[PDB]
C-alpha cells in the first residue's frame, strides 16, 4: 500500500497473509475454511496465516493452517487477468475471535463513489521499493467504469474495476496482490494489477467480486 496508514494491530480480522516460506499475496477470510484470493496468486505449498499483523514476528494472535486445495477460477486468463479470483480451502477450520473473521460477500454491486478500504502487506513506495511488517490501510472510493476505462484503454472487463486516485499518491502494489477491497462490510474487490503503484491516471484494478458469489457459493458448498 502506497501513502496508506498503519491499520492497527488486527482492526481488519479478514485480511490474511498467503505464506509459501514468505509472504506473497494477501487474501480474504470468507467463512472458517475458506479464502478468497487472486488466481494470479496461484502456487502450491501455500500455508495461510491469519491474525497477522507483523508478519515478521509471532505477536500471539495468529493461526498458522496450511492449505488443503485452491481452486482457481476456470475462467480466469492470466494474459488479461480476466477472472482474477481463486479460492483456498484450509486444512482445518479456523477459529474464528474478535480478531480472526469472516467478512461477508456482497448480495449487490457497489457503485462509482463508493467508499472502500484496501489492505495488506505490500510495497509503500511508488518508486523504490520498502516493504512494510505491520498490516497498512487505504481508503479509497470505487472510480466510474469510463474513467477506468479511460485510464486503461481495451484492457478492462465487466469483472474488473478501477479504486483509488487518478492524482495517485495513494494505490495497492506489488505483494497486496490478492486481498481485499471491502465496502460497507462486504467483500467487493481483489486487489489485481495496475500500471506500477500510485502513478498519475494509473489507478488500481480490483477483481469485481460481485460477480461471482455464485461461484463462490457453489464451490464451497461441493468442496
Ligand atoms: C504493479 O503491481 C501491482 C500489484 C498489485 C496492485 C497494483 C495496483 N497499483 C499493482
Ligand atoms: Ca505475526
Amino acid at each position: 500500500i502506497v501513502g496508506g496508514y498503519t491499520c492497527g494491530a488486527n482492526t481488519v480480522p479478514y485480511q490474511v497473509s498467503l505464506n509459501s516460506g514468505y509472504h506473497f499475496c494477501g487474501g480474504s477470510l470468507i467463512n472458517s475454511q475458506w479464502v478468497v484470493s487472486a488466481a494470479h496468486c496461484y502456487k502450491s505449498g501455500i500455508q495461510v496465516r491469519l491474525g497477522e499483523d507483523n508478519i515478521n514476528v509471532v505477536e500471539g494472535n495468529e493461526q498458522f493452517i496450511s492449505a488443503s486445495k485452491s481452486i482457481v477460477h476456470p475462467s480466469y486468463n492470466s494474459n488479461t487477468l480476466n477472472n482474477d479470483i481463486m479460492l483456498i480451502k484450509l486444512k482445518s477450520a479456523a477459529s474464528l475471535n474478535s480478531r480472526v473473521a469472516s467478512i461477508s460477500l456482497p448480495t449487490s454491486c457497489a457503485s462509482a463513489g463508493t467508499q472502500c478500504l484496501i489492505s495488506g502487506w505490500g510495497n509503500t513506495k511508488s518508486s523504490g521499493t520498502s516493504y512494510p511488517d505491520v498490516l497498512k490501510c487505504l481508503k479509497a472510493p470505487i472510480l466510474s467504469d469510463s474513467s477506468c476505462k479511460s485510464a486503461y484503454p481495451g484492457q478492462i472487463t465487466s469483472n474488473m474495476f478501477c479504486a483509488g486516485y487518478l492524482e495517485g499518491g495513494k494505490d495497492s502494489c506489488q505483494g497486496d496482490s490478492g486481498g481485499p477491497v471491502v465496502c460497507s462490510g462486504k467483500l467487493q474487490g481483489i486487489v489485481s494489477w495496475g500500471s506500477g503503484c500510485a502513478q498519475k491516471n494509473k489507478p488500481g484494478v480490483y477483481t469485481k467480486v460481485c460477480n461471482y458469489v455464485s461461484w463462490i457459493k457453489q464451490t464451497i458448498a461441493s468442496n
